[PDB]
């Protein structure tokens, strides 16, 4: 049950390794720190979808039978009695899902002064670094690049 | 029946040590202080949705048969028998949550003196221990920062 | 059965440290004492939610048969059978909750002198042990912190 | 549960070789890093579609009996009873997805200066690039390529 | 597990080999590079196509039963009783689709200047290296070919 903060460690630290391996060749060897907070899905979660395709449309209906009577006298007392059976185009998906999935990211990236870093550099750092989390906008994951002078 | 303790001080070392060798950097090596109090969710908690889609549109709704009489006379002594049966699309998520996630974290920092820090970087200096923990204002998590001189 | 006691004190015991090792950067080594009063709860204690969506609204209703006669004479005797029958979308939790949670806290908190402290600080370290107990207005938790020279 | 982490390096390995090894002619032995960050999918998926193709058309229905008895009288009673059975061509696919996709690819290339490399040069170089990782953007694949001078 | 990414190495390798061993001789033995990322389609995936042919024309019908009572009094009652039954031309493939196809290919060839390259040679390279993937529009295949001083 360790195992989990240990698996989570594992994470940050590969994503950290990457971020500190991919922005060392701009700003340098050690002017760079980069601690990332991995929240890990754990939960197991099965899911089973069913779809059917509608066949409401008698143009893409599948008929197995169909019985249809029409009498009609003339009071023009007419019927139409209408059976059918149908066939369905039916999915079954059956996820297992992972466990150990990132529900999100946090990123926090220092970078060493050298004087206060450009603008468009950092811009462009702040673009790598978005790419080396994989940052996704769908997990709500989020990273705060700083500027600041080390001690 | 104490290995809940030693997780939860496990959990909260680890977010500890995450914010101190984050903002050692800026602020020194030991001229912060961090505490995190994290309250776990050790409950068992299993969970079984199961969705169906709404078929009440005859656009999507997937009939598996359909009797459907119309009988009518002319006194319009009408009629319209109309059986059915439908095929549904069915989702079964099994979800057996995890033991030991994170309900709510609280997170003090203590940053030493320089003569008080500056407005602008106490706010940068939050919002990297706000991306350092993960904080969530999902979970309610809650972080006070302060700068006070040390003795 | 003095396990149960044996364990809050180990709570108490990691709640106090935390308060000690937390607020001692700022009052001083040996100038802060806490002692907290946790109130744990050891009831076992299931629960079995089950929730149903509510289908009465038909552009939400999951039908599996319909069988909707509609008789209608011209003394406009006319007549509407409508069977049904649904599927419904039913959530189960099953929890099975901690044995050992914090109904609630209490906290007291003594500060040496210097001189008495000033009220700004006294707010702030106020805010610092309120993070460092994980405070919950939700389970009532009660911090009392006061400045008094000791002996 | 480590052989994951294990292995979607070794899937970041393989596309981060291949890009060095097909940009390191035009840039440089040396003048070119780039970290990848392969998001897999571990879920276990099994589909079963089975799709039944619409023989509502009489011109391409394939029936096995047709009882159809058409009375007439002349008050003009007619009827016309018509059972039928068909024959529905039935397709069946059990896919059992792979466990290990890549989900999403992002990566991100730093290349060394020279004075600033030309604008198509670097045109060319992402898409090298692009066809390198195998790009889709089905997939939401992302590459971002910079050129600053190193350190 | 990881066979699967020896494998598709395996694959890169051939189609790289090919690739570099046809346009050696035109460019120059080491004068050519070429990384090719092929991904490849590792799910079990079955498929049971049933067609049947149809039937609706009583020219290429193929009875095995026909029971028609024509009566027909003169009120010209008439009736025209028919049953049938049909036989039908069935067709059953049963595929069980490859392990290990490529799903898409994606080339990125890389000539070295000798002064660049002529237009039309490029256009013919490109035709060679077209032949030698194996292009398939069909698989969505991208080749890009560029030529650029070497270092």
């Amino acid at each position: 049950n360790d195992a989990q903060l240990k698996f989570a460690n594992d994470v940050e630290s590969r994503i950290q390794r990457r971020i500190e391996a991919i922005l060392s060749p701009i700003v340098g060897n050690g002017n760079v720190h980069a601690q990332v907070t991995a929240q890990l899905d754990f939960a197991n979660k099965e899911q089973t979808e069913e779809h059917y395709s509608p066949n409401g449309d008698a143009s893409k209906a599948t008929l197995r039978s169909r019985q249809l009577n029409i009498s009609e006298q003339v009071p023009r007392s007419t019927q139409r009695n209408e059976t059918s059976n149908y066939e369905v185009d039916r999915t079954i998906r059956h996820t297992k899902m992972n466990v150990g999935d990132i529900e999100r990211l946090s990123v926090a990236v220092v970078v060493n002064y050298k004087l206060p870093l450009t603008a468009d550099q950092m811009k462009q750092i702040e673009d790598l670094t978005r790419e080396a989390m994989g940052f996704s906008d769908k997990r709500g994951d989020t990273l705060n690049v700083v500027n600041s002078p080390f001690s």
